[PDB]
């Protein structure tokens, strides 16, 4: 069982979403002047969202038990593994983040109270953190209880366009359509990800 | 001025898209995207997408025939077709770099087990095809790769939307015991400009030494 809430400045992008729940939380909820960001101390461009406004939001959103994951560019690696890790957790609570991100007193103070995970999607960039907690939640939601790249794959009809289904594929024969696969799989993560198996990178 | 077509089965998933889109990039024919049901291009009753898979095994393939027919349709010779995958080659900022140039993208989303291999590689005769996943964990399908790939290719163009960045403070100076930095209020600014990139230096070597 997992309860999963979204703290957003943008719930209206976090719309694609019984052992589980997703709540989307307007961050402007918890502010009382009639702004969420500022210029950054010690200069540069953009802006920072305050720290005030998020105390505020994840005071009444967390407990101890809470898992606080902040997407962010700067963040740890988000892999399979972490998306096995989090499956088993009773709440995530998911931080995003919009301008330059977030101050990091927010996620300073609130491991002072809880676990806290700075992570990141992939190496590009976002304007927010709303479609990494996206990404997030489908990985992990996909795990809750009830290596190489894989090859290619094929299903009816047998020839298309000219194209034929490889021909082991029809054949029946288990261990050479095993053996295929594994040679299948094994080229395109040499081509493709050769980092996977321990190779300089393009 | 970019089109992006997105081709799924579940076009609601990509309503995030549109919500992002800021009017006056429409309004100025710097930006489209259009979503498209796969299921339009089915060729029977029961509007079947997907077929059980050639050699055994569980899952399900995407049908070549109805993809085909939805891509003869999006595509011309000049379209870079993307297809969130798995096995794709890593989707990075560079790769976005790249496509923010493009006239044309189109994203095709598969699900259950992927797409045919025969629809890539028989566009690939007429089209330039990039197979990419964006990163290393299991999704149920492309299109919330579809969503982060839209997101970080219009940020690049133009009034549309290493190391690792270190913290970064706003106000107050002061909140729930902790200070900012007192050197980020120094005015000492080739001081701030170092000490930002020991900050730099540090989050990497802790969250990214890959990149070293
Ligand atoms: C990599 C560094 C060297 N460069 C790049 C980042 N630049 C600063 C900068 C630029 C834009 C944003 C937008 N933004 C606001 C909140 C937020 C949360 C997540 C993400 C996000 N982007 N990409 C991911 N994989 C993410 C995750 N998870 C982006 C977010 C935040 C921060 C600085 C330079
Ligand atoms: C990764 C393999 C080693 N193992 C894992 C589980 N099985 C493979 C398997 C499992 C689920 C799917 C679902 N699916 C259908 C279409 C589709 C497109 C993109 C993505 C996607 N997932 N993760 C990304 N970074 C992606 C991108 N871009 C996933 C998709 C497709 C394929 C088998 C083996």
């Amino acid at each position: 069982s997992m309860k999963i809430d979204v703290v957003t400045i943008f719930p209206e992008y976090l719309q694609p979403v019984g052992l589980v729940d997703v709540a989307v939380h307007d961050l402007r909820r918890w502010t009382h002047d009639v702004s969420v960001d500022d210029s950054p101390y010690g200069g540069g461009p953009g802006m920072v969202m305050k720290p005030t406004v998020w105390g505020d939001a994840l005071d009444e959103i967390c407990t101890s038990e809470t898992l606080l994951v902040v997407p962010t560019p700067a963040g740890y690696p988000f892999t399979q593994e972490t998306a096995w890790q989090w499956s088993t957790e009773d709440h995530l609570v998911i931080a995003c983040g919009r301008y330059e991100g977030i101050d990091q007193r927010v996620a300073d103070d609130a491991a002072t109270r809880m676990r806290v995970r700075e992570v990141s999607i992939g190496d590009y960039v976002l304007n927010g953190g709303e479609a990494a907690a996206l990404v997030i939640i489908e990985a992990v939601l996909r795990l809750v209880p009830g290596s190489l790249l894989e090859g290619p794959s094929y299903t009816r009809p047998p020839s298309w366009r000219g194209m034929d289904v490889p021909p082991v594929l029809l054949s029946g024969d288990h261990a050479k359509i095993a053996a295929w696969r594994a040679e299948q799989s094994r080229q395109r993560t040499i081509e493709r990800r050769p980092d996977l198996l321990g190779f300089d990178s393009p």
